[PDB]
């Protein structure tokens, strides 16, 4: 399935103590801009009511069929675009998140999780952010394969 609406809303359930909210909001807001900058889609944060995309951080087992197994395993995951828990996105909080080319990068994982909510499947292109495993690349930018793909679904800005 896909979102038939041209506008989407998202909301953060809570911010992790690892980093403040101003820094995390920037990372999450920046990712939406990268997708909106190449697509007529629009995003808006809501402080009340249900949001199309819910973002929250979890640890160890959190009432899910895919509990995290220590720092190894998946670093994050999300549910297919659907009602109820569908569209929700969980982030592994057992690892330390940073705001720069440090060990891990939150904005980068945020950009990938959003791609899954947009209905984008994984790709085999090295320059594609939708890399199957977690790999360190260079700058965070959308690849032509991702731009052509999302644009093909909706259209060009
Ligand atoms: C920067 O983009 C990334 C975001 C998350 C990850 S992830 O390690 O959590 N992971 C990839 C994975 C791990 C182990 C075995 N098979 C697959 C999920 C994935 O591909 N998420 O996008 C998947 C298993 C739920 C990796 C890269
Ligand atoms: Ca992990
Ligand atoms: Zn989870
Ligand atoms: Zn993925």
């Amino acid at each position: 399935p896909r979102w038939e609406q041209t506008h989407l809303t998202y909301r953060i359930e809570n911010y992790t103590p690892d980093l403040p909210r101003a820094d995390v909001d920037h990372a999450i807001e920046k990712a939406f801009q990268l997708w909106s900058n190449v697509t007529p889609l629009t995003f808006t944060k809501v402080s009340e009511g249900q949001a199309d995309i819910m973002i929250s951080f979890v640890r160890g087992d959190h009432r899910d069929n895919s509990p995290f197994d220590g720092p190894g395993g998946n670093l994050a995951h999300a549910f297919q675009p659907g009602p109820g828990i569908g569209g929700d996105a969980h982030f592994d909080e057992d690892e330390r998140w940073t705001n720069n080319f440090r060990e891990y990068n939150l904005h980068r994982v945020a950009a990938h999780e959003l791609g899954h909510s947009l209905g984008l499947s994984h790709s085999t292109d090295i320059g594609a952010l939708m890399y199957p495993s977690y790999t360190f690349s260079g700058d965070v930018q959308l690849a032509q394969d991702d731009i052509d793909g999302i644009q093909a679904i909706y259209g060009r800005s």
